[PDB]
């Protein structure tokens, strides 16, 4: 069995192996690259997503999102403030600004240390989820948005035609803001481009050991896990990697720096955060392989978790038992 410890694994593809998208990840995966639940991706020194960002001020983060934290420093979640709209500009300068830069450090290590002891005394101010992209038209490799799309996946595979389409959501960060502990809508794959600034520290669960994870959120989070039998679906758990350790859960970390590519596995669950202004670029695709990943997803039906158009027919389609209970919860 290949990476029976379930290591991070880092790969480095030429530009040759760079043209196949499906062909690498079934590669990474030959190498064991999923047990991890997530891999690194170097891009051959030849390639680039665009020619530069130097114009990227003028897009509008409507929505943008205070990270306010309830709990302690190793055990916590964050609720969403919706603020007012603001452009990549004015984040980004906000992001500099004295209340909200990254402090003074020494390397990684010291500042995910600043990270854990500190973040629940701060709301830093995230955009996500904004649908675009940011690579050029001409970039014919590893471009997230000209990717095989699910629904073509599943069609392939299964022989279904469905409705819905696939496209890439941009974040803007800035120090401290934070990702919580999931895994993806359905249990997919991610992948996700670091475009500019500052990195991304990044924990992950092996897939073949999420249930554990699950277990412990149960118990650190009860009156959570009571209103929801996947309340992890509602993205605002926090669990320190101290706080797993002294649990037993098995878990790794990797930092993404700008200009390298993270893929999330099915069922791999992960959590992390921001080390100061940045963009990244991620999307949802699917493989074979995530087929019986999808069949087997756990579901939010408590009205908390609302997702995406599109999840309506991998539900329908994969999980018709549930697929009533479900859409009462979307509705
Ligand atoms: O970058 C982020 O804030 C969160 N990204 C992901 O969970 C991902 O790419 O799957
Ligand atoms: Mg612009
Ligand atoms: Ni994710
Ligand atoms: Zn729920």
């Amino acid at each position: 069995a290949q990476n029976p410890n379930c290591n991070i694994m880092i790969f480095h593809p030429t530009k040759e192996e760079f043209n196949d998208f499906d062909k690498y990840i079934a590669y990474m995966e030959s190498q064991g690259a999923h047990r991890a639940g997530l891999a690194k991706i170097i891009p051959p020194k030849e390639w680039k997503a665009r020619e530069t960002y130097d114009n990227i001020s003028e897009i509008l983060i409507a929505t943008p999102l205070q990270q306010v934290a309830s709990g302690r420093a190793g055990v916590f979640t964050q609720y969403h403030k919706k603020k007012k709209a603001m452009t990549v500009g004015e984040y980004r300068h906000l992001a500099n600004s004295k209340k909200y830069q990254t402090p003074p450090h020494q390397n990684f290590e010291d500042l995910e240390r600043k990270y854990w002891k500190n973040r629940i005394y701060n709301s830093p101010i995230y955009g996500a989820d904004i649908s675009g992209s940011l690579f050029d038209e001409n970039t014919k490799q590893w471009n997230l948005g000209h990717l095989g799309t699910i629904q073509d996946l599943l069609e392939k595979e299964c022989g279904v035609v469905i409705e819905g389409v696939n496209t890439p959501y941009l974040y803007f960060g800035m120090w401290k803001t934070t990702f919580a502990w999931h895994t993806e809508d359905m249990d997919l794959y991610s992948i996700n481009y670091l475009h500019l600034g500052e990195p991304k520290t990044w924990y992950v669960v092996p897939p073949e050991h999420g249930q554990r994870l699950e277990r412990l959120a149960r118990e650190l989070f009860p009156g959570s896990s009571r209103g929801c039998g996947a309340f992890l679906r509602h993205k605002v758990a926090l669990i320190s990697p101290t706080v797993l350790k002294e649990n037993g859960i098995p878990f790794n970390r990797i930092t993404q720096e700008a200009g390298e590519f993270m893929v999330t596995f099915p069922y791999g669950y992960h959590a992390g955060f921001n080390h100061g202004f940045n963009c990244a670029e991620a999307i949802n695709f699917a493989t074979p392989r995530w087929i019986d990943y999808g069949k087997m997803a756990s579901q939010c039906s408590c009205g908390e978790a609302r997702v995406t158009f599109s999840m309506d027919a991998f539900v329908r389609i994969l999980q018709p038992e549930r697929y009533d209970l479900w859409k009462r919860g979307q509705d």
